[PDB]
């Protein structure tokens, strides 16, 4: 029964601290929230299963930050904003498979191969991060400072190659 409470303990703390910090430098502050919660407090005990919660929570924060960058990206992408996603997701690649969401999207993705290679060549995350790279996020990266175009090479192959 104590094992059941330990499993449910790591479970409810996993979803708790997971969705707690679920809501650049703010993700680096979330990586500093990954410092204070995981890499300082939880690192003392778990060089184990926080190593599993490097997958079960933190690559589930690359799955969760994946789908956060893959739901529908309104205006958080540009030549600086998605370059700040390199300060978020390629900074999540600072440690070994989390180079996903800043790949093939960080440079104001609004091209045919930026959308279609945001689907087929922005991998290690889910492939919903093309419509949230060049369909919402190139009418929205085109709506962002450092615009690159609301193309149908962007929006059509981003809403088509992904979906």
């Amino acid at each position: 029964y104590l094992a059941e409470s330990r499993k449910l303990a790591e479970t409810k703390l996993i979803e708790l601290i997971d969705s707690k910090i679920s809501d650049d430098i703010s993700i680096i502050d979330l990586a500093q929230f990954l410092e204070m919660m995981f890499a300082s407090t939880l690192q003392n005990l778990p060089y184990s299963v926080q190593t599993l919660l490097i997958f079960r929570e933190f690559d589930s924060l690359t799955r969760q930050f994946m789908g956060l960058l893959l739901h529908d990206t309104p205006s958080t992408i540009t030549h600086e904003s998605i370059m700040n996603f390199e300060v978020d997701v390629n900074y999540l690649e600072s440690i070994m498979e989390l180079k996903q969401c800043i790949e093939l999207l960080k440079t104001q993705g609004k091209d045919y191969n930026e959308p279609e290679i945001r689907l087929r060549k922005y991998s290690r995350i889910r492939q919903e991060d093309a419509a949230l790279l060049l369909s919402k996020i190139q009418h929205f990266v085109s709506s962002v400072e450092g615009a690159n175009g609301d193309d149908t090479s962007v929006m059509d192959s981003s809403s088509i190659f992904n979906s």
